[PDB]
């Protein structure tokens, strides 16, 4: 019924694609159809699909990025792997192949003749010229005109040959087709640039790992071949892994980013790779053609992955490598760029900015996950976290900066180090003695939000070790645990916001229970536990938080449950609690750690704990709400070192959130952790 339009590039890619019709046609009734739309290049094809003429088209990685900017707009949907299925790889090694006795080293490269590729492509464009880059003769813009004068002569396909003539000299397509940007070039592509090096029309070929296995005869001539190291050796072929440029991401299909039909190009390839796949079927083979290498996918991948729905182009592609394209393409610490999310932290990000006369910046998202991935990406630079959250981050690269500190008053706070706040389960103490810990079943749960320390993953991680189920919502009664699925008896409780509605259950300050004074305040309007830090009865306790909901409360009518199914007063836990919480910190890329601390450390000397006149000055560590940007009970950020979120966290807590994997729901999560290595 559903036909995706898949863009070939040459006659061989057409004829194997006329091929996957046919087969596919007959193997399933009912999956996707495919229909095949002859173009002549990539960039034919990528401007087809922006144009809705076709739906899907395989791209190196380095293409990838290309297809993602204005006005494309595409977005990777599915990746090929390489390797074996059980451990998949998402990444492959561009390497440099050279013939053997041709004596020079990577150092001696100039007035060499190389083979590429094509254009803007991993191996054979992007990773080995920006190794070359400081080597190129001035001016380096556009990158083109200096590959032509440092090189003698070459053959990468793709590049102009009316302006850049010796870019295309060595290359081998007759009239027309000469230096064409498609297999109608004999050089183009992996295999042809290898073709290139074998037959002298080149001295260097820039290239992947299985290139020369994939492309020499019966036997093996594999010992005419080695491989140019980044030290000025040279290593067999087969010795790759101690002898690369670079590990790019893969090839991978991309499709229009609104109203691209992914779902469909999904259960196509997948459908497609379960009958055709590596040596699944004598009728037609994915991964291989009579009429050339790597037509429509890579003869070296084994399969696809879909890449989850979070993962966009410079989340696939990862940071450092979207800037290495971006150096190559365009031919400080001024600032500090905190991640605000919400309305209430926004305004008090602003008032910071103000008084900081501009050193902090704000931006703004709607929740964590948003202003996480700002980070990695580059929009923003810092925001503080509790440790779930580190723990996420930290996949995704961040890395840990300053501690927000609690027990330790005064000017010994920035130096000492902390072991860690306690997440514990506070009950009314009117609530009969069958609440308990050991009676928890049916019972209503408040929780600070879904993946947060005391929230969620100490105490979950607890239960999921006796109920060895993800299925939480149906072990306790209804509750509240902002973040959870909107239908879930898991967000039962909540009352999201008093002014707009339709808030219920976000992980954000429009859900009144929302956060640590959230969840005791659905304890006492409407649960019966709360999952939450210690000190939070004290801090909203006996007059010290005025509004309605608190301003008669008193400490001494909650209790602490206990794991050995006691009960103690909330001034014991730390005879009572469910585990140590790493203390809530800042985090930042691994590129602006030390600006970032340190201009925080200036911050707190003129905004911190010591200003005694919140009004007329600014007050970082407090908030008109409730913990806005830092935990309103933090007392300073504290120096942590150079460590990383894993040594930060701490084992036992890492232990336990890993224990949770299984049950984890974070489209974040699954972005940072989909690729390999
Ligand atoms: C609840 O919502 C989800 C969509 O987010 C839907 O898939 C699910 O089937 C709905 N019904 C149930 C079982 O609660
Ligand atoms: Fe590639
Ligand atoms: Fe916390």
């Amino acid at each position: 019924q559903k036909t995706v339009r898949w863009c070939t590039i040459s006659n061989q890619e057409a004829n194997k694609c006329s091929s996957f019709r046919e087969n596919m046609s007959k193997a399933v009734k009912n999956g996707p159809l495919v229909s095949c739309v002859k173009k002549s290049s990539y960039l034919d094809c990528i401007k087809a699909i922006r144009d809705k003429e076709a739906d899907a088209v395989t791209l190196d990685a380095g293409l990838v990025f290309e297809a993602g900017l204005a006005p494309y707009n595409l977005k990777p949907v599915v990746a090929e792997f390489y390797g074996q299925k059980d451990n998949p790889q998402t990444h492959y090694y561009a390497v440099a192949v050279v013939k053997k006795g041709s004596n020079f080293q990577w150092n001696q490269l100039q007035g060499k003749r190389s083979c590429h590729t094509g254009l803007g492509r991993s191996a054979g464009w992007i990773i080995p010229m920006g190794l070359l880059y400081d080597q190129l003769p001035e001016p380096r813009k556009p990158i083109e005109k200096a590959v032509a004068s440092f090189f003698s002569s070459s053959c990468v396909p793709c590049a102009d040959p009316v302006n850049f003539p010796k870019l295309c000299q060595q290359c081998a397509g007759k009239g027309a087709e000469k230096c064409a940007c498609s297999n109608h070039e004999p050089y183009f592509g992996y295999a042809g640039a290898f073709n290139c090096l074998k037959e002298d029309a080149g001295d260097v070929a820039f290239v992947k790992h299985s290139t020369v296995l994939e492309n020499l005869p019966d036997k093996a001539d594999r010992d005419q071949y080695e491989l140019l190291c980044r030290d000025n050796t040279r290593r067999p072929v087969d010795d790759y892994e101690n002898c690369y440029l670079a590990q790019v991401p893969s090839h991978a299909v991309v499709a229009r980013s609104v109203d691209g039909q992914e779902d469909s190009i999904w259960e196509l390839l997948n459908q497609a790779q379960e009958h055709f796949g590596r040596d699944k079927s004598p009728d037609f083979q994915l991964f291989s053609s009579s009429h050339g290498k790597d037509l429509l996918f890579k003869d070296s991948a084994n399969g696809f992955l879909k890449i989850p729905s979070k993962m966009d182009s410079s989340l696939y592609l990862g940071y450092q490598y979207v800037t290495a394209l971006r150096n190559l393409r365009e031919e400080e610490c001024k600032k500090v760029r905190w991640c605000a999310i919400g309305h209430e932290e926004t305004q008090k990000c602003d008032a910071w900015s103000i008084n900081s006369g501009g050193k902090i910046e704000c931006v703004s998202a709607e929740n964590t996950e948003d202003c996480i991935a700002k980070i990695v990406k580059g929009e923003a630079d810092a925001m503080s976290l509790d440790g779930g959250y580190i723990y996420i981050a930290g996949k995704c690269g961040l890395v840990p900066v300053l501690a927000e500190n609690y027990k330790t008053e005064g000017e010994n706070c920035v130096n000492t180090p902390e072991k860690g706040y306690l997440a514990v389960a506070v009950v009314k103490k009117s609530s009969g003695p069958d609440l308990n810990w050991n009676n928890l079943k049916g019972k209503k749960s408040c929780h600070t939000a879904v993946d947060r320390t005391a929230g969620w993953n100490i105490p979950m991680g607890l239960l999921y070790n006796k109920i060895n189920s993800c299925k939480f919502d149906q072990f306790f009664g209804e509750g509240c645990a902002p973040g959870s699925q909107r239908n879930s008896s898991l967000c039962a409780l909540c009352i999201g916001s008093e002014r707009a509605p339709g808030r219920e259950c976000l992980a954000n300050n429009h859900e009144r229970y929302y956060g640590y004074t959230g969840a005791f305040r659905c304890l006492v309007e409407k649960g019966d536990v709360a999952f939450v830090k210690d000190q939070v009865v004290q801090q909203n306790t006996d007059g010290k938080n005025k509004d309605d909901w608190a301003k008669d409360l008193k400490q001494m009518d909650f209790e602490l449950l206990c794991q050995n199914g006691a009960r103690e007063p909330v001034d014991n836990a730390e005879n009572c609690h469910l585990a140590r919480a790493p203390n809530h910190a800042v985090v930042a890329r691994d590129d602006k750690v030390t600006c970032v601390a340190e201009e925080l450390l200036k911050q707190q000397a003129q905004f911190g704990r010591h200003v005694t006149d919140c009004s007329s000055s600014f007050c970082m560590f407090k908030s008109n709400t409730k913990d806005l940007l830092f935990r309103d009970d933090t007392q300073c950020l504290a120096r942590v070192g150079k460590t990383t979120y894993e040594s930060y966290l701490g084992a036992d807590y890492i232990t336990a959130v890993a224990n949770l994997r299984k049950c984890s729901t974070s489209k974040l999560l699954e972005a940072c952790t989909f690729h390999s290595a």
